[PDB]
């Protein structure tokens, strides 16, 4: 069987043709970014799913099901709360350069881009309260997206909008997962983790997320599957002090899960809700008043939902139904890899010390 | 501090007034049930979160926050699918002879009660292909809650709508569980778990909702924490030989979550959303097409959010909003109950073996 295991380099850019481009500000009072998301030219079918009760948002109506514009060209995650929607408008003008949008017009020239965004709060993270993603930001993930090749490794730990993201007091960042499905489609997930809840049981310093991972694909991290009481508890230690030292210094997790299978956008909105089930599992508590928590589904519409000639062992809902096993199949892996992608963040992040905060790493404390 | 234990019988009833009825057949053909929760007299502000991708439901519309009957009497569980919605006609006719409803005359007589419902799939598992729950059942179930004094233990196992469930092939049924917040507000679950994905995970053996288990609370079932690779080896073997059984034969998780805390109706849809993140963390997969997974959520307003005497220990989100910390808490806690309600009904849960399907316990396999 060739399911089961990750895309060739274990994330989004496993879906063929998809491109990720990360921008950020540190130093000097600065701790933020942006992260693009851009679908090949032609654009991909869309959909989203706003789970978390504070959050920030752009153009998510446009993404309805019953609504005009089913395909988009970008999506972008961006730190600076509210005021780092502004990114937004950046990418929109480097589309319409681009000649990549909704056509308004006889003119090929005239397109109008729908791009959605969502944002997190990663406020003074670097010192400076007013050092938050602007449009010229947003423009440069783009432009940095644009400028990669397909199938291109995607950068994980503290970049784009996972610059000055923090999950539970650890440092969070970027993380992404891909797996294979048995019909050959891929489904990824790039996750920004910035959780007000924790991605670690607090009983034992184990990853929530871990055991959902596929055969050591955390291995190149270097952690110990075995935590000793006493390294927990000295990390607990440390992260309390670090969170006291943090509010006296100062006296959301944002995902695109994408695939190849052909969906409707009602079927990635579907999609775009199943995925928040991998981020709990992953994150507790999550989707919290204090939390964001928003997923993009996107489909480049490659490859058939459903093959030729299904056999006796073609998913079958009900025993009957191939069409929705296959998308049962899709829908289960879109939580999967969101999960996967969350432990990925954790472990690639390095910890942080500016004057607006210190957040240590998950492996700085355990590894 | 009074919070993160159970209330006194670790179960819905937990919250003052709250009542829980099932009624059931069981043998000549027949393996369903419904389960019915009372409010007390003057009602329970309610909310509804369907997340499953194949759910059959009735009244469900009535309860939006903008709309007109915001606090109801009873809501139904039930199975049968959704043949089985006619069981809330016999529980609408009992609350109408007991003159609880919504009032649409100058007669005190003259009313009409709001009954929501979910059905959960378990055909022909009695043997019989129509034998399933009607307006008679449903009357019985909500009788029987109406006959139980307040605070009453809940019955758990296979009754009610939990009769005829089952969970990754093992037998489900009904489980429950309850926390106190540190405010002494109540908030508690009550599950009927028939899950087209599994409890258990498959890798070991080890049910995915155990590691939100209070300490303790589950000692009484006699199962390991730990589970040895020859039991887990023994089990599968079990449950596979269980599967082909009933494959050779036959030839959703439905959750009420209520507290005693005061929320407005679009507090307590906020809540009946948060819950289902305890169903993903004690079921994988979950919400697929093949699950009506439906959540209900209810407030007997008996406690105000936040008291008068505000500690300085007072959840307070982003550091300033007391209200929203109170409610995250009460969120954060929905999924908590669910995800231990889940495990309690698989733990709860005997096995059955009938003309329409073999259906071990996970206590059968594992202890």
């Amino acid at each position: 069987g060739i399911g089961g295991v990750p895309g060739p380099h274990n994330g989004l850019t496993d879906v063929p043709g998809v491109r990720v481009g990360h921008a950020g500000r540190t130093g000097d009072g600065w701790l933020t970014g942006v992260t693009v998301v851009l679908a090949p030219p032609g654009g991909a079918v869309a959909a989203v799913d706003v789970r978390g009760g504070g959050p920030g948002t752009r153009e998510t109506d446009a993404l309805d099901p019953r609504n005009l514009v089913q395909t988009i060209d970008a999506v972008v995650l961006t730190g600076g709360s509210a005021f780092g929607l502004d990114a937004a408008g950046g990418v929109a003008a480097w589309l319409e350069e681009q000649g990549r949008g909704f056509p308004v017009g006889a003119d090929p020239s005239q397109v109008v881009p729908v791009v959605p965004a969502a944002a997190l709060f990663d406020l003074g993270r670097g010192g400076t309260w007013r050092a938050r993603p602007d449009a010229a930001l947003g423009r440069a993930a783009v432009e940095a997206a644009a400028a990669r090749p397909e199938g291109d490794p995607v950068e994980q730990g503290g970049v784009g909008a996972g610059t000055g993201a923090v999950v539970g007091g650890l440092k969070g960042g970027i993380g992404t997962a891909s797996v294979v499905l048995d019909s050959g489609a891929t489904v990824a997930a790039l996750a920004a983790v910035n959780a007000a809840g924790s991605a670690v049981d607090p009983a034992t310093g184990v990853l929530y997320g871990a055991r959902t991972g596929l055969p050591g694909e955390f291995a190149g991290y270097g952690v110990p599957d075995a935590i000793g009481a006493d390294t927990h508890a000295r990390a607990r230690a440390r992260l309390a002090e670090a969170a006291e030292e943090t509010a006296r210094r100062r006296a959301t997790t944002l995902a695109v899960v994408a695939t190849d299978a052909t969906l409707t956008r009602a079927q990635a909105q579907k999609l775009a809700g199943t995925a928040h089930d991998g981020l709990a599992r992953a994150v507790r508590p999550v989707h919290l008043l204090s939390d964001g928590d928003t997923v993009f589904a996107l489909s480049t519409g490659r490859r058939p939902l459903l093959p030729d000639r299904p056999d006796a062992t073609a998913a079958r809902a009900f025993g009957v139904h191939l069409e929705a096993g296959a998308l049962n199949e899709v829908l289960a892996a879109g939580a999967d890899v969101l999960t996967r992608a969350v432990v990925h963040a954790v472990l690639a992040a390095t910890g942080v010390d500016t004057p607006g905060g210190v957040h240590p790493s998950y492996r700085e404390l355990y590894a």
